[PDB]
């Protein structure tokens, strides 16, 4: 259906150029509670947590949602995208997107959770949430490497 | 195509200018009617609201039926920088696009919300932008509004 | 001709939305200067001034451009745009923006200079600076209530 | 045209996804060529520079003659925030694309030039758009390699 091909590319681009252009202009918090919210948003999943670790020991540093839900529910070695069901659970539905950086694995993991069981997001939504975790993994770890120069 | 580009361009600086210069003309209330309205039917979008904040959120404006607008969260995001594309399927407004009203005061007051009881594509990026720089203008002036009552409240 | 009609409309509508949108994140100083620079740009002038009063006295809040020349060179009565040839001097052609706030008049003007003669900018191109330049004088006069507020 | 718009965005995210891939597997000097060479092609302009400060203005990748680039000026631009098109008609490079590179320290560190020996339109909104995200993903790519590179000459 060419109709909701034009929607999907149209909500991609969207998300890469509306988020892009934001999160460059946010303070540190500001910028992971954000691209979080959009992130969510884009996949119309009503949960999420942004996790970091080795600064190891796996922090918050953002979330969205039921905070009670979300303890319900971090892999350092992941590198690739994961849609776990969980039949039966709170959250029936989970994406994680891991956050790259200068080590091989990852150093945090992007958590997408729905209340609801739903369709994994397709191939493509997923490339393009993947390009966003780049962006943001890079200022991540900008962001860490600022400080370690202060 | 270079003619319907140009012609989209001239039809994007009409809704500008011409809104623009209206702004300065109107009342506050006369004003937000004005932008939603416009900016509603610029895209084809049959529906939208305008939401401003300082208590709480406040519903300023609203264009289509209240049933559905209902539907919407209206939560304030004060954060905002730039438009949101937001597809709700299954709902009674699939489509959304947010655009923040800021001005020279600290963080996003407002955000102009329109939304389709249709699933569409997002509109075309320089219809978004057109319409984001309207939401601006309307920012400077509720802004503007808002500081000089807050001054004579002062005395 | 269609070409330089399409030429025009996309590069009014450029600065408008670039303005606009830059204008918004920026602390007060930057704002001035980046509005200027943007206005001269956008009408290949090589100087500008923005001049604000009634805080009576000229103040210079912005300048681009030679000190020297735009030394060489305000009525608050003045509410139109202006196109001022001045042959045989330093500046021979000048544009001037009034910009409007809460009384009559104006409370300051933007001028956009050329250290060569050039032709006016066209009727539409002056419509778009003047929208500009209300929504500059919309953020001028919001910063002073601001500040009043304090 | 909707067959149209949609195979734009096709473009435009193939450009995005790509040239983003690609970015984490090169150097910085293949970094810099990669994408100016693709922003370049992407919207039919025959020139272009890379612009970087922190000593001063330096020139670190450019496409199209050497002769007409060094007519434009080189200034640091901290400030700005998004794109600005500018015409400068008779000159070698009458339509310029500014796209400022800005990571997760204070200020823009440079600016993408593209360029155009003859008078064009400006580029479509959301090309202008995707040309300014693929500008954001280079720098903070470039931003990275530069604090690391730091980091190591602090002992």
């Amino acid at each position: 259906n060419a109709y909701r091909q034009s929607q999907s590319r149209a909500a991609r681009l969207r998300l890469l150029v509306d988020t892009g252009q934001e999160l460059i202009q946010l303070p540190p918090e500001a910028m992971r509670k954000c691209v979080l919210q959009r992130a969510c948003a884009f996949v119309a999943m009503d949960h999420g947590l942004l996790l970091e670790w080795g600064a190891n020991g796996v922090q918050t540093t953002a979330r969205h949602g039921s905070k009670e839900r979300l303890s319900t529910l971090a892999d350092p070695l992941a590198i690739g995208p994961q849609w776990l069901e969980r039949p039966g659970t709170h959250l029936p539905c989970v994406l994680l997107l891991p956050l790259r950086g200068a080590d091989e694995g990852s150093f945090g993991t992007l958590v997408l959770a729905n209340s609801v069981a739903i369709s994994a997001p397709d191939g493509e939504d997923i490339e393009s949430l993947q390009l966003l975790a780049t962006l943001l993994a890079a200022h991540l770890e900008n962001n860490r490497l600022l400080e370690a120069l202060v």
